[PDB]
């Protein structure tokens, strides 16, 4: 094969230090990315309206936690609209998250899409003037940039065609965001719905990998300027097997070890529906198990980080730092569990 | 792997039926689909301002010629803005096409966009709601649609990423369009440029071609619903080795012959660049060439079905007819040609 | 990509023209290239020894049948041992075959091996010397080979990888064989077993085809210079639902059409364990189905030509010419039906 | 995708335990396994006969050297001939090499075969009854395998079929030894010749590498019990643009930290026509590369280890001790070579 660099020595210390940044000893991501059908349904949880100002507010309420959460806090992941917002002193958002220590990103998908001639499985769609967006997001503060595909364990899921081409869409992501300086997080989720057990999460999670990181590959992504958003290796929801959560670590960083080059700058693992504590508990034992673990291993939360806040607001102004207060403890916990600091036999994988 | 149905025998029916009707015998396309920046140049050439209302006029020219062309058009391609225009006497455009005995087709993809890191490489853009867009465009008369890839021979090139990528986009698209209604013609076009000789174009049209059946077997797509619109194989423009029709013919048919399983209802060429005249005796050569074709061999055919036509209406409204004519003319000449009755050794393929 | 081209002009017609030579029309081919194992279970049924002699004088049986069989047998596929033996005028039995206008063709693969990882599913071993044991066959009278990889329709089966696999070592079997001037035929047989219905059948040969054909893409495979020696598309044999032979035919043809581009000289289908007349009647069917059909479609058939002879025999030598009359009844028959000539769609 | 497991624990342990072995801090691999053509050549060069006896004591002058050796040889590659000869004093060479610290390992590939359509490239043959014959090796001693594919650098090569085509039979000889209780070495070799730069051939080691892993994830190889054998990231023979020792230590980590996964156990360069104190100071220098390196990197030496020893010998029975003093050093030195210990005395984003 013949090289016609994607990228310049100096396009790639940008990337590179963009993503170490983020995952920096200590640090994880605040996913606030919600779309607004999403957002809608929590502040439907909490008896209050779907206005953009109770969204601007929700999303000032994170963003301007006080300082505790600066060395927990490497990156923050918003939705379009919230890019372009303001705090109430007026400050740009991605000004405002600079200005504690965090790199600003933006969520670049379009949602998924279903596939034809599957068991309802999906791509996801999006790449249609990214490369433009991506200049654009850049200039107004972005650094790094999201994109979800979404995986289902089932009888016959995820298929042969779901495998590739989710993980070719993402591939063409990551090439694009890296021309505008800007850093792909890959995100290939494999939902935890239905009752298999803790080693088919594992077996699909290893096969789904390798197939992202030889898509990579192919489409000559510079990897080191890239993170890795997958889901932890568990149990699905419905499964009648219990598992501890050094089980649950184990098979997590088995697979990764068996599929992520250690040139991926971090793995920032989603949590989708485990609880707060749940989803810190993991962390932390992902952190101390005991083996080479080559990438940093730590947070990419939504919920895990902002539901007890969320209750604690109500949709309440007068509820502003009691909120806060939760999502700072659960800031706090994160950036422990991501350092194997959290306090509330591998050939069988 | 196991089945779990694209298509219903009903979708499946109407499929078909769209797609035998457009390559009907003696039918072929007329390609109309120049995006405003492309049918720019064409009417600059002929000083003429590029305005909506000049591509208004000139697209009426072609659609309006006389009764004659209706036996020779089983399809036009048209552009969005097109689409959407009416006819002097109010007659939408569609209405006026279907009225003469054509389906009416819709150019859906958005472009091409670079491939990073390859030598001057592209991928096609255009899959962002395109769900809706074909939903709308049947809604609104189109049976059909056109996207439009293009790859290029060259020292490096086309490369592996090239190939598998534009590959799996077509598939996406022909999975997408048959899922509401629409025929998609699938455009793998290998650009003429450079100065490589038939054999070379032929090895890798035979490439390109197994590439795209693969990807679009791998994405459940119903050949006997589609259609392929393919360059011909010919020697590269700065080939300096001189070809008879009948080599082009036989390169060409014995590429698809190996590549395009039987099952695809039609093959509908390109002519990019090749003269009114060279066009039609190629495809007529095509046509003559002696060996097994199971599949209509036509034409998709823009310049070589206009360029006269352009050239005689100079803007001018008063060369209505004259304009007119010369399209016709080359109506019918295509129209005999894909049927073999057109006039102005095998084991070496 | 660049062309270093896999055969000459000269290479190519030599294979285009024996691959012609086979499936000439009214011609198909007699697959005798059961291993030795097999042939026993045979001559067990009929009560006769599997010796070297006995399997001998079966195989003479077959390929001295007389003339009436000549226009019917365009190719016989031999295993090792018979390519090397001969009859009592002392003709060897290659000679035998094309003094009656037979193309003579060779086994060379070495059997099914388990691909670890799978639920029971194999790929197939025999690429190791073969450049060098084409050229001696192909010195020794042989001008196609057949190489078997097998398939399993079940609820995780094929997988990815098996087909992936098989699709690849058939392919650089055929790549070596035109090599040496010997026509591959690729034979990606899935097997009939379990309860599937035809639909399923359809949509898993589809999908192998599609491999296959990519996968001889990949390795610079001269269509034109093999055949394909595929399943028909049939229920499994557990299935409950039944169905005609037009059906059946109208499946096999779509599916063959969807996958199988028109430069593939031949289709020589395997029978398996049908009957004698059900394999002369599906494969009548299959030619009078009203779709377009770019390739000769005829037979590859073993025990469908030879049940009724090995019975007739019953390995008396008494019995010769009651066995090899109703060989040549079966040749006739299926002469026949690879023309459409034998008597005894959007929902696809 | 559904599992139906390949590996038990139990075998999972004793492959994962076996490649560990070999690649110990401060081991390597001594490549001795030679076919009879190869080795002609060699004991020509030191006008030798190529007889068995020969062989045989040639072989036994590098299996018997003295004690310094143990700890730096963790595996020893035989050709099949040597697995079932014996030392002077009856004792199997297998049994040698045990009695030493070494793990004994088997070359079973069958060489390079053509693939027809390709500028002159090739993949390997050796699949047809390797399971039987890996179980046989297993229970004659042996407890790792190797298996040698050759890609070439050129204007169209190495080729998407050629690099297909050898990371599948790499993956299928992994599957089928794994099966029998044998670690396999996957050795997917690209050669230095031509006069192709530095960061051309660390894309070509890129790609190939990440097709190889992407077939070993595809027929579900269990990479704790495998090692890799890679060529070392260099200029091509005939480059003109000199390098230091460095940028080749950045260039061949950088190349692996972007395609091997961590639970590789082990990579063992082999070392191909660089001089014994080249392959050493390279090895050394990748072993000091300041990028993180999560699996043992160390080596896997025929000449690098052998060329002096050969050449002390000179086929004569009273220049044994010489000989064998000649391998000893170079045993030495890369077993410091691989702990980033060696001396002579004894931008990353650019890449
Ligand atoms: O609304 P969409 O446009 O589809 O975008 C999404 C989709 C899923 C998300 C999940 C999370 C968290 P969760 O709150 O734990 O689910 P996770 O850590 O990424 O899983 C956060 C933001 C998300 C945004
Ligand atoms: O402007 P775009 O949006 O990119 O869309 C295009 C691009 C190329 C085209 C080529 C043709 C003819 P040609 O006039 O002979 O070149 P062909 O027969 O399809 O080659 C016709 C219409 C075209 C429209
Ligand atoms: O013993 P092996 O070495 O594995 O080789 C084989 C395997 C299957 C065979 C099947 C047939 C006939 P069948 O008698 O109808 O089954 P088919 O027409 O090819 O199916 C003929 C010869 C065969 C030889
Ligand atoms: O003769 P074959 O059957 O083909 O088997 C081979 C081929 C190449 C070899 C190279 C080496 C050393 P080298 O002596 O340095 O070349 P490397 O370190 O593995 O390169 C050692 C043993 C070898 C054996």
């Amino acid at each position: 094969p013949h090289s016609h660099p994607a990228l310049t020595p100096e396009q790639k210390k940008e990337l590179s230090d963009i993503a170490h940044r983020i995952v920096a000893p200590g640090k994880g991501i605040l996913a606030a990315d919600e779309s607004t059908g999403s957002i809608a349904k929590r502040l439907q949880s909490i008896g209050t309206e779907n206005t953009e100002e109770n969204r601007r507010f929700y999303r000032q309420l994170l963003l301007t936690a006080d300082d505790r959460v600066n060395p927990c806090i490497g990156g923050v992941i918003l939705f379009h609209e919230t890019l372009y917002q303001k705090a109430d002193d007026g400050r740009p958002f991605p000004q405002v998250i600079k200005s504690k220590g965090g790199v600003v990103g933006i969520k670049v998908d379009k949602g998924v899409v279903p596939l034809a001639g599957t068991n309802g499985e999906t791509t996801t769609q999006g790449l249609d003037g990214l490369s433009e967006r991506c200049a654009q997001y850049k200039k107004d503060g972005a650094d790094f940039a999201k994109w979800r595909c979404v995986l289902k364990i089932g009888e016959h899921t995820p298929s042969a065609l779901a495998i590739m081409e989710n993980a070719n869409v993402l591939a063409r992501y990551a090439s694009i965001c890296q021309q505008n300086g800007i850093v792909p997080i890959v995100e290939p989720e494999i939902l935890p719905d239905g009752d298999h057990d803790l080693k088919r999460c594992q077996y699909v999670t290893e096969k789904v990998l390798a197939a992202v990181y030889k898509a990579l590959s192919d489409h000559h992504i510079y990897l080191e300027g890239t993170l890795l958003k997958p889901n932890m290796v568990t149990p699905g929801h419905a499964c009648t097997q219990k598992y501890s959560h050094e089980e649950i670590a184990m098979a997590t960083v088995t697979a990764l070890r068996r599929t992520v080059p250690p040139a991926v700058t971090g793995v920032t693992f989603l949590s989708g529906g485990q609880s707060e504590e749940e989803a810190s508990i993991n962390l932390n034992a992902i952190n101390k198990c005991p083996l080479l673990k080559p990438w940093a291993l730590t947070f990419s939360y939504g919920r895990a980080l902002q539901a007890s806040a969320l209750k604690a607001w109500g949709g309440k102004k007068e509820n502003l730092k009691a909120a806060q207060e939760e999502y700072v403890k659960r800031a706090l916990a994160n950036s422990l569990a991501c350092q194997g600091k959290y306090t509330p036999s591998n050939h069988a994988y």
